[PDB]
């Protein structure tokens, strides 16, 4: 995962660090109990 390791550990700042990080997107955020990184 991309910081997204379920509830026991949410490094949503760090999936929205990755996906900040690839032009195209603005961010990314930690969903499904922070188990996937969706970036936006």
């Amino acid at each position: 995962g991309f910081g997204c390791n379920g509830p026991w550990n949410e490094d949503d700042l760090r999936c929205h660090a990755h996906c900040k990080s690839i032009k195209g997107y603005k961010g990314g955020y930690c969903a499904k109990g922070g188990f996937v990184c969706k970036c936006y």
